[PDB]
Formats: structure tokens, sequence, C-alpha cells
């Protein structure tokens, strides 16, 4: 694991997420545990104390590099930045919990660059979900709008990213 210089001294979520970022130079502070992208879960119920706490450290990975949210991509990568720096214990409903805050107090820092693609992220996954739930709709829609289908899906997703991820009529 990369050395994370001062990671002892980061005083919020969004300095976390950006120190993260500058030291290993990746994108997206998740992407160095693209080897557990679709790990299967592991049962830590009945191992050792040890072994149960390095099934959980390994089972949080695989949520960093599987979870259909990048919210909770985030908040995992975090999780274990902190505990591998001995950061004081705090579970992943509170990380998400203060950065959700974070964002709402500044929207321009990192905590909010995260949650706006989050928003954007839901709001696609909700588009296309809804397409393919509807896809006479959609053809119906896109006919009469003289445009294409995909460009249909993108005005729902336009809509829902207006309204914190989900659709509401205009």
């Amino acid at each position: 694991i990369p050395v994370i210089p001062g990671i002892e001294g980061a005083i919020s979520k969004s300095e976390i997420i950006a120190l993260i970022q500058t030291t290993t130079g990746l994108e997206n502070i998740w992407e160095q545990y693209a080897a557990y992208e679709n790990a299967p879960r592991i049962d830590p119920t009945g191992l050792s104390e040890e072994a149960a706490a390095r099934a959980r450290m390994l089972n949080m990975m695989r949520q960093a590099a599987s979870s259909r949210s990048i919210l909770v991509r985030a908040a995992s990568a975090i999780f274990i930045a902190q505990q591998q720096a001995g950061l004081p214990f705090e579970t992943v409903k509170q990380i998400i919990d203060r950065l959700n805050a974070e964002a709402k107090a500044d929207p321009d820092s990192t905590a909010g660059q995260v949650r706006r693609d989050y928003v954007e992220q839901t709001a696609a996954q909700q588009a296309a979900a809804w397409t393919a739930r509807n896809l006479e709709w959609a053809t119906y829609l896109a006919k009469v709008r003289g445009i294409t289908v995909a460009e249909v899906t993108a005005a729902y997703a336009a809509n829902a990213a207006r309204h914190g991820g989900y659709y509401q009529f205009e």
C-alpha cells in the first residue's frame, strides 16, 4: 500500500479524498482495488477474530471495486484508508453522512464533486431502467418528438439529475 502523507492530520472527508488522489495518482480513489471487481462475498461469522477482520477488509475492497453506487465506492475507499492509517473508526454510514454534509456546505469541494457525480450516475441508471421497462413508451415518444430513442432516455436523466437523482414532473 502506498504511504499517504499526513493522512493522520486530515480534518475533513474532502481532504482525505484529495490525499488519496494525489498520492496514488488515479482518476478516482477506488481504481486501486480493481482486482476485486466482482469478488464473492465472504461469510465472516464463525471465523477466528483475526480471520474475521481480514475478511471484512477484503469484503470492503470488493465493495469499492464493485458497488453500483459511486457514493458507496468513495466511502468504502475512505473507510479502507482510515483503517490502514489507524484513524478513529467510523462506519460506512457515518462516512457517507459526514460527506453528505460537507457537500451541502460547499458543493465545490471534493465531497461536492463526488455528490454531483453520484447524482448524475443515479439519474442515468434511473433513465436506463425506466427505458427498459417502457420500451414502447420510449419509442412512441421518440417518434412524436422527432428524436432517437436514446435521446429520450437522455431527457429523463436530465430531469432526474435536476432533482437529486429521481424523476419529477415539471
